[PDB]
């Protein structure tokens, strides 16, 4: 698995993947599920960073904490925002909304409420995609066009099926659950 992460993932999402996990003491080479969930977490905010018009989001997610804060600082005091317990993943400069994007191996729903639950947000958007084709987000507003969405999850789905294909995929869906 840790070597099919290098060669399904770019190197600069691989390279942000292990930072990520290295701040938090956890080793690549070891949770290589965990590996690969944080490279698809961070490839599906990248894709949906770019599905809108050039200037439209503020990308959060993939920076160090303490400059991902700072930016958040700057869109709340200037846009009168409220400020989000956890730091979400993009800013949406023309909804004016803070996004919290989830991937997931089980149901699109469990997911969305327990990520829903855990921010506590009446203005935080939450956009949840699985690996079978689905998606869940509030108020049923996808933010982006079909075309984009549609991108992304025919991407999570060649994922699945790379992973299928050598056998690694079951071992993948079944670690989401024993983690939760
Ligand atoms: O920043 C985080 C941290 C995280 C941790 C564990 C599971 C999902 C996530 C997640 O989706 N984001 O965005
Ligand atoms: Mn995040
Ligand atoms: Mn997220």
């Amino acid at each position: 698995m840790e070597d099919f992460v290098r060669q399904c993932f770019n190197p600069m999402i691989v390279e942000l993947a292990e930072k990520a996990m290295k701040e938090y003491g956890e080793d690549p080479k070891i949770e290589t599920n965990k590996f690969a969930a944080i490279c698809t977490h961070l490839e599906v905010c990248f894709m949906y960073s770019d599905g809108g018009s050039k200037h439209r989001f503020e990308i959060i997610e993939g920076r160090d904490r303490t400059m991902a804060w700072t930016v958040v600082n700057s869109i709340c005091n200037t846009t009168g925002v409220e400020k989000p317990k956890f730091l979400p993943d993009l800013y949406d400069y023309k909804e004016n909304r803070f996004i919290e994007i989830g991937v997931t191996r089980r149901e699109v729903h469990t997911y969305y409420l327990e990520k829903a639950n855990k921010i506590k947000s009446e203005e935080t958007h939450i956009h949840i995609f699985s690996f079978t084709g689905e998606e869940m987000a509030t108020k049923a507003d996808y933010t982006l066009d079909e075309e984009s969405r549609a991108r992304i999850k025919t991407r999570l789905f060649t994922i699945r099926q790379e992973m299928a294909s050598r056998g690694l995929w079951d071992s993948f869906r079944q670690s989401e659950r024993a983690a939760a």
